[PDB]
């Protein structure tokens, strides 16, 4: 996240971190004691047998006794396409169920359908890079957005912070966007690097996907 805050420790326990060998890649949400819900594009391009699902974490530079780790037991995907980004959604079942305590939750998902309007506030999150020159997280970031409708894709939720220069970046994908304690978006893309301040940033819109999201969590 560039241009954002320090989260509360385990404020959002539904915040998870893929791995490959403790080093963090992308971000998840853990939608069902078993399956976590990611961009497509993050799985698509790393070894998936050495994937890491780390749950209820919040500095990944310290041992955090109120981590839960999983594995990948299988991945289910709904059309991605990998040269324009759609539908740009994966779905992560762990090789087991975790438990749920204090710091690590399951997430709310929005009805099929529902639309954002222009200029709904949202917040975005995740342990990504910080901006140029700014190294990378390593407590969860948070940042507050606003919805935009302008240059963005039907097939998209995009959000931009009105003011100034900040926004997600690499290793926030697959993150959540919380809007009104929903999940609304995944982290999937920016344009002109990050933070550009002449194109939002663009999520994968979950509300599409609940009625696919079901058929495979229930
Ligand atoms: C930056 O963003 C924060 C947090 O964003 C909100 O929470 C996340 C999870 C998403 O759902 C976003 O869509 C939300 O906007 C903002 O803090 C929130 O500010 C609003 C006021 O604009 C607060 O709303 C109050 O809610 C009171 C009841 O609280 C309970 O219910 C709300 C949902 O209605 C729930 O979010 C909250 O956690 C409680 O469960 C209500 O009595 C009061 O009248 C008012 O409506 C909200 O509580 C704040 N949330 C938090 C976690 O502090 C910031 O305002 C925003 N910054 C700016 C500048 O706007
Ligand atoms: C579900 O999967 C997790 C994770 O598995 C790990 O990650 C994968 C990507 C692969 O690389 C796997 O080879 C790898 O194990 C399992 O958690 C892991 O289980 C093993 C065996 O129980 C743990 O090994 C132990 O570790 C402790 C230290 O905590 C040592 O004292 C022991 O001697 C032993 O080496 C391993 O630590 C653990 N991973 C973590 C991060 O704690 C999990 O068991 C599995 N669940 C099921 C039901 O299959
Ligand atoms: C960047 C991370 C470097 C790293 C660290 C630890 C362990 C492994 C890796 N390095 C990969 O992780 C690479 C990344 C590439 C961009 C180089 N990636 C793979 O090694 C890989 C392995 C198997 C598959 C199978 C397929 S094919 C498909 O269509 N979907 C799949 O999952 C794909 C990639």
């Amino acid at each position: 996240i560039v241009g954002g805050r320090r989260a509360r420790p385990h404020a959002w326990p539904f915040m998870v971190s893929l791995q490959l060998r403790g080093g963090h890649f992308c971000g998840a949400t853990l939608i069902a004691p078993n399956f976590v819900m990611s961009a497509a594009h993050c799985v698509a391009n790393v070894n998936v047998r050495a994937v890491r699902v780390v749950l209820g974490a919040h500095n990944l530079s310290r041992r955090e006794p109120t981590r839960q780790v999983f594995a990948v037991q299988r991945i289910f995907e709904n059309g991605y396409d990998p040269v324009n980004l759609l539908n740009d959604i994966v779905i992560l079942q762990l090789n087991g169920s975790a438990t749920i305590n204090a710091n690590v939750q399951v997430a709310q998902l929005p009805a099929q359908g529902r639309r954002l309007g222009n200029g709904v506030q949202c917040l975005a999150m995740g342990w990504g890079l910080l901006g140029r020159n700014r190294g990378i997280a390593s407590v969860l970031q948070e940042l507050n957005v606003t919805v935009v409708t302008s240059l963005c894709r039907r097939s998209n939720v995009c959000t931009l912070v009105r003011g100034r220069q900040a926004g997600v970046c690499f290793g926030d994908s697959g993150s959540p966007l919380v809007c009104n304690g929903l999940i609304h978006g995944i982290a999937s893309f920016v344009r002109g690097g990050c933070a550009s301040g002449l194109y939002p940033d663009a999520f994968a819109p979950v509300a599409q996907f609940v009625n696919w999201i079901d058929s495979i969590i229930q």
